[PDB]
């Protein structure tokens, strides 16, 4: 901030101020489990669960 | 001094007396202050005062 001062009179001092704001790290997994037999049905069927 | 002595009659000495004197130093200074005002009114204005 500026100040107004008169011809002798005594000055201020009014710095700036700063501060560090920091990421996080986030790691996400989708992971889907099926028998053999729907990878048979599945692609015997042509159901396109597999590909859903 | 001189002296009269005689035909015989004992001398006596007269010897120059000396002495040192010293100087000292003297270290002098002027020193004026002016608020940047007046720098500012002498050379807008003209003033000689700074000069002067």
């Amino acid at each position: 901030r500026g100040e107004v001062v008169g011809e002798s009179a005594e000055k201020s001092e009014s710095t700036a101020t700063f501060a560090p704001v920091t990421s996080l790290v986030r790691k996400v997994q989708v992971t889907q489990r099926f028998s053999q037999e729907v990878k048979w049905a599945d692609e015997s069927r042509q159901l396109g669960v597999l590909q859903t």
